[PDB]
């Protein structure tokens, strides 16, 4: 399948070169997979989600996304126009309030929630979790992400936006999950992207168009935007049967575009997520 005039990041993940604008992907499109977006919520009524998104858990007075961040990330995972995996099922877990903040204890509870809740859902092709959040190093936060991964969920986490080594941030620094840095449309490391040996992969993160609350759209930047590209890619590849939740991060690294990004610090992987789809 070909989506013309796609957001640059979608085109990038199906291309061996920057500077194109058509996204190419297998029509299976993540059908039969599920992606949990652990964030500020999802505006599931947005026409872009086509009834495939639902809120399953909140720790606050509403499950609605009063911020937009979670809706944007969910759109990059799986919206019809802005998403990588256009037929996946999206499940929202609201661990962040409408200001985008959340206590680590709430975030940990949300990760343990997903590890159990997947047993209440139909995801024959596999389960992914996208975590566009983080703070300073916490062994308890890292352990929760490790448990979620161990339970059979492909965990993708943001590296962080400090232009610093991600070893000092959580869950970015957990070795067993997939830690995602951000790049721009010219294949440069995004100015804010964290780096370091704990990164596994880069995805598009600067000037990413996606869904927003109020049935709208907007372009924003962050490792929060790169992460759902990788989460959606994992769901897509799992639906194709090419990899599993336990092996998808390594597979994405195996099949990435290699050595194409600029301003990658010595010791950080130079790997850009790529779906290797041959039309």
């Amino acid at each position: 399948a070909a989506q013309t005039n796609a957001p640059w990041g979608l085109a990038r993940i199906s291309s061996t070169s920057p500077g194109t604008s058509t996204y190419y992907y297998d029509e299976s499109a993540g059908q039969g997979s599920c992606v949990y977006v652990i964030d500020t919520g999802i505006e599931a009524s947005h026409p872009e989600f086509e009834g495939r998104a639902q809120m399953v858990k909140t720790y606050y007075y509403s499950s609605r996304d009063g911020n937009g961040h979670g809706t944007h990330c969910a759109g990059t995972v799986g919206s019809r126009t802005y998403g990588v995996a256009k037929k996946t099922q999206l499940f929202g877990v609201k661990v962040l309030d409408d200001n985008g903040s959340g206590q680590y204890s709430t975030i940990i509870a949300g990760m343990d929630f997903v590890a159990s809740d997947k047993n209440n859902r139909n995801c024959p092709k596999g389960v992914v979790a996208s975590l566009s959040l983080g703070g300073g190093y916490s062994s308890s936060v890292n352990s929760a992400a490790a448990r979620l991964q161990s339970s059979g969920v492909m965990v993708a986490v943001a590296a962080g936006n400090n232009n610093a080594d991600a070893r000092n941030y959580s869950p970015a620094s957990e070795p067993s999950v997939c830690t995602v840095g951000a790049s721009d449309r010219y294949d440069r490391r995004s100015s804010f992207s964290n780096y370091g040996s704990v990164l596994d992969i880069f995805g598009p993160g600067t000037d990413i168009l996606s869904t927003w609350i109020g049935g709208s759209t907007r372009s924003i930047s962050g490792t929060s935007m790169a992460t759902p590209h990788v989460a959606g890619l994992a769901a897509y590849l799992m639906t194709l049967g090419k990899t599993t939740a336990a092996s998808a991060c390594r597979y994405i690294a195996d099949t990435a575009n290699k050595g194409d990004l600029s301003n990658i610090p010595f010791g950080t992987v130079n790997l850009l997520a790529y779906n290797n789809y041959q039309a």
